[PDB]
């Protein structure tokens, strides 16, 4: 019906920076050899998106943004293995090449093919599928989103569970799985540890998620909005902290509270300074914290080599360390068993054409997070 | 014959900062319960023991230092079930007590019981075993070796194999066990992996020993003295950079040298400027970054958080990692059975008395390590 030949549909568009995203109808082309065109069903608002707009994730102009979402298979190219049309699928912003040398190390998942480090945003093969009125538009991330209809390499696309709410799944396209890998895989938190997880936003709270999956005996919340602590509680926080309760340093306070230091510490907000504070808070001896998260345009922090020689372990990850081809429908079905709940994190769902609206909330900090629906 | 009673012998006092060692007649008092007093047979000269000197390393003075040897038992106090008079024996300066959170935890050695944190330069009771005419002497993280007896706590020595040549495994008393461990323990390098080793003195060389241990297929000396370069092949160094050879920064030589980053690297120096450079030099994704020592008066770094967000590690250690009194006598066995080589890291041997020599050698950088012996 519409395989082999350009599909006309809307998407948002972002001519420049530092503007609304523009709704247009674009064209986009048929996929080629190891290509997937994807019907979007739901996308996720996520504070990288509006990096882009920022101008501080740096990515070539005009664009079409989205990284986190959920679809059903239109048409697959030649040669096309590991979907077929009418899959239920999720986008991979980190690629699973499957053949370089980080897909072949045990530990890394920061596949080379990435277009995250220098983004040319296009295809793999250097080109766009995407035109407005004759003009080529960017990719972003190898995934496009922000689009009634996508086309992605095969090494960025995971086929998931038929039966799975597309709705609810699409966090694990990026928010969820960032911040449960990052306890589960990157830290992982062991059986009756102490967590201290600054930032109690949506990546925050995945995090929480991870350390309760892992089945941590404190988990203790950090962030100066005491309005998130509700929340923190019901995914699993056992005990808030608010810095601005206190008048001494929040990694005194922290380290007094768990008799001498945390086992794990996680900074979400991007934050020069909490990130430091993290790493002194957990155990000088054995702690390990990791940096969930940095901003694109962040400045150098700095610290004192002395908290890393009695012990400490600094690290950080992509994704939560997720292989994310493999790992995505692993974390569908864990879905699916009911291991984990998805709402909790979903606060406000728009139609697509409300993009901005949902922009405007991540803005002012009111969405934990926004799902844009098709 | 001398249990139960004060033994008046020679030590080197430091009775101020900046000024030399002083050799004195001191009384060593006998071991109170749960202490061991030795008689030192060979004790190396440590940079550590130099930070006493220049004020760097505070600690309460005067003091006997020296942390680094080998002994015989003289006698122990009551209670002392782990060591018997006339047991071959090496001081440790990070205690194993056994009991503490860090000695129960799996991957921590930084014992809760050490003296190095915040140094009070006595027995783990509070007081002093060391006199000088009637005028009370500290003693230096537990051990105190550069005397010709000393005192220290059970929990603060570990008994070796009666064979064992003590002028060649004191080295395992600090400076060969922290490189060996750093690459063996905390790195966890592993077969057929690409290691890159900053700083190409005795603790460098230990680490490169360990690479080497673990089978690393290319170890990559770094050092601005080329007069290092032989002996880091000898221990089994696959090629050496002095960077001061180049046009470029070190760290983009060593990742096109690597064919896109290191599997692990170690910062050995003490140097703010190598110790990101050493993790700018690791793989993004999977690499790990390890820093050996930091000077004890050292400023903060400036790095930029980025580098861990792709997937890096970056940790530190004391002693290598290692529990010390589980660790200390498998490293003297595993000389025992000939797995490794201490003679290389030898480079000059003077009797106690020329202390002062010794660390002259040390501060021009003339010795890889001298021991001094009894
Ligand atoms: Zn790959
Ligand atoms: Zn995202
Ligand atoms: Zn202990
Ligand atoms: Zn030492």
């Amino acid at each position: 019906s519409t395989a082999g030949k350009v599909i006309k549909c809307k998407a948002a568009v972002l001519w420049e920076e530092k503007k609304p995203f523009s709704i247009e109808e674009v064209e986009v082309a048929p996929p080629k050899a190891h290509e997937v065109r994807i019907k979007m069903v739901a996308t996720g608002i996520c504070r990288s998106d509006d990096h882009v707009v920022s101008g501080t994730l740096v990515t070539p102009l005009p664009v079409i943004a989205g990284h986190e979402a959920a679809g059903i298979v239109e048409s697959i190219g030649e040669g096309v293995t590991t979907v077929r049309p009418g899959d239920k699928v999720i986008p991979l912003f980190t690629p699973q090449c499957g053949k370089c040398r980080v897909c072949k190390h045990p530990e890394g998942n920061f596949c080379l093919k990435n277009d995250l480090s220098m983004p040319r945003g296009t295809m793999q093969d250097g080109t766009s599928r995407f035109t407005c009125r004759g003009k080529p538009i960017h990719h972003f991330l190898g995934t496009s989103t922000f689009s009634q209809y996508t086309v992605v390499d095969e090494i960025s696309v995971a086929k998931i569970d038929a039966a799975s709410p597309l709705e609810k799944v699409c966090l694990i396209g990026c928010g969820f799985s960032t911040g449960y890998g990052s306890a589960v895989k990157v830290a992982k938190v062991t059986q009756g540890s102490t967590c201290a997880v600054f930032g109690l936003g949506g990546v925050g709270l995945s995090v929480i998620m991870g350390c309760k999956a892992a089945g941590a005996a404190r988990i203790i919340g950090v962030d100066i909005n005491k309005d998130k602590f509700a929340k923190a509680k019901e995914v699993g926080a056992t005990e808030c902290v608010n810095p601005q309760d206190y008048k001494k340093p929040i990694q005194e306070v922290l380290t007094e509270m768990s008799n001498g230091g945390v086992d794990f510490s996680f900074e979400v907000i991007g934050r020069l300074d909490t990130m430091v504070t993290a790493l002194s808070c957990c155990q000088e001896a054995y702690g390990v914290s990791v940096i969930v998260g940095v901003p694109p345009d962040s400045q150098n922090l700095s610290m004192n080599p002395m908290l890393l020689l009695s012990g400490r372990t600094w690290k950080g990850a992509i994704f939560g360390g997720f292989k994310s081809k493999d790992s995505v429908p692993k974390l569908v079905a864990d879905f699916m068993a009911k291991k984990f709940a998805l709402d909790p994190l979903i606060t406000h769902v728009l139609p697509f054409e409300k993009i901005n609206e949902g922009f405007d909330l991540l803005r002012s900090g009111e969405s934990i997070r926004t799902i844009l629906t098709f």
